[PDB]
């Protein structure tokens, strides 16, 4: 293949990106975007703060924007989260009890709807546990509406949008630990309990050379319970600037993961979080760490590149 | 050339076409579309009912899926009229003086801003003259404010806008006439007074058979008091159901109206009201007329195809 989304057609999986919709107008930007990926996932478009700034006012513009990309380049939709604990407008996190789980249920019904047919998954929750096991106890949700949050988002979601795949979203859980194990042990109950849940979504957001040897196995044990799970935020940083070994490490990191994903059957595909370094997150949240992505800040093809290419 | 796109790109000008976003769900007219046109224009998703149904509510989800199109396709985007008598909502139609005055202006600067650096060309006025000469009396611009509602549109567009190609827009002005004569004189007038005025765009819906033989001779003469000339809406009709003779008329007609342009070195373009006559608007309007694009029904390219390609 000469391009990334025909190793990842001809393997008949995923390989999407993260996508700020006021970055087409840059010429590279939008060729590597047209010619690499098959799938496209809003960065912050489709977020609880860039849809309803205000209680039932909703600004659709920017999210309708990725959307139209999608469908005009033949790319699959995935839309990014309903329920976050981060990105969440203050007139929500002042909002409690009754009033709060309304909001919360408004949102979740009017966003599924409003791209009803145009997204084909859902990261219906995002980041809903802790690291070291347990439910995430800085969440908005949490607090105010206690362990049934999820359930309700997912149940409140499915009514909304009956054909989607719904979603369960986090980080620090692509190997087997005590955060994996209580996420798991949610998957497992909402199975057997029918409740609305048809993927699980692994961040991945890793470091270079410390990618979790039981990667997976792990994924292998989720899609065991029946449910298909998905590489959704993949950036391997590392401590800047970059040299030949890191770039080298990084490149083999990358073809881990693609790997990992390629011996489950289950495994959806790959998301980058962005395309270039130039415009990734990480920088701004990780001080001094950066160079994660597979494409430079020139625009130019890192080793990962390469490696992804092979590993699928 | 393969495609009408090739065509009118090696003769460097302009060949679109009237969308129906809700058209490009269907494979085949998207695939036409895509490959066929380097040009598009909203069908109606720009026009003031559905831009602004209730005042000072705009509502853009329609007009920048249209947008968002051309942006993602490469295609120029040509704004459709931001100021006409037909498909006004009937609150405007309420307005009267200063009020109504006060609207036109607002609705101008407010969607020539909203699409500012995407549309490339906007109908600022539409059909504002009589056929037979003078101006139209059935509309509620000319009524409630008079010879000079106009000017000011074009004056409020430039101010929202000031690099957008600003265009007059008329149906049977074609030939060398009486309503082409108050238009001559109204362009020939803004010029002189400095008035913002850059194109003037011939509809062109037309009859088979039935081409103006001064059609060029007209477009020169406009073209020589400094503006563009463009085909705005063209779809020659013909009685139906459409036979070998009707199909070989109407191929010879597109060859004049393509060649005419092609003659005057101002001509900017021909755009065709249109991609399939399953979707044309004739047959709701002129009863018993119709296949009046170039392609059938059935998606199949008539020979008006061959004409149009050659034409360029
Ligand atoms: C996985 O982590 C990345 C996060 O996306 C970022 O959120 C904060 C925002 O300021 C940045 O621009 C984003 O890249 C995503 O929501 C999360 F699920
Ligand atoms: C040139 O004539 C065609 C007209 O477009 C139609 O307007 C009425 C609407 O119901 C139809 O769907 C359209 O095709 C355009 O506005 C005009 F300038």
């Amino acid at each position: 293949a000469t391009t990334l989304k025909e190793a990842a057609d001809g393997a008949g999986r995923d390989f999407g990106f993260a996508l700020d919709p006021n970055r087409l107008s840059e010429a590279q930007y939008k060729a590597i975007a047209d010619s690499e990926f098959n799938l496209v996932v809003a960065e912050n478009a489709m977020k609880w703060d860039a849809t309803e700034p205000s209680q039932n006012s909703f600004s659709f513009g920017a999210g309708d924007r990725v959307a139209s990309y999608a469908a005009d380049t033949g790319k699959e939709l995935y839309g990014h989260t309903l329920v976050w604990h981060s990105q969440l407008p203050d007139w929500a996190k002042n909002l409690n009890g009754s009033a709060f789980e309304s909001a919360m249920v408004n949102h979740v019904t009017k966003v599924a709807d409003h791209f009803e047919g145009k997204v084909a998954s859902w990261d219906v929750v995002n980041e809903a546990f802790a690291d070291g096991g347990g439910r995430r106890q800085d969440s908005a949700f949490q607090q105010k509406l206690g362990n049934g949050y999820i359930e309700t988002a997912f149940r409140a979601a499915r009514a909304a949008d009956p054909t989607a795949k719904l979603c369960i979203n986090d980080y620090n859980v692509e190997g087997i630990n005590a955060k994996s194990n209580s996420l798991y042990d949610l998957v497992k109950d909402f199975k057997a309990r029918g409740v609305p849940l048809d993927c699980v979504g692994f961040q991945s957001h890793l470091i270079v050379g410390q990618v979790p040897g039981d990667f997976r196995q792990n994924l292998q044990r989720f899609a065991d319970l029946g449910v298909d799970v998905r590489i959704t935020e993949l950036d391997i940083r590392m401590r800047t600037p970059s040299d030949a070994t890191k770039l080298a490490t990084q490149a083999a990191d990358y073809k881990k993961v693609v790997q990992a994903c390629m011996q489950v059957t289950r495994c959806q595909g790959v998301t980058v979080w962005g395309i270039t370094d130039k415009y990734s997150w990480v920088p701004d949240v990780f001080p001094g760490e950066g160079a994660a992505l597979v494409w430079d800040a020139s625009y130019a093809k890192k080793p990962a590149y390469a490696a992804v290419m092979e590993a699928f």
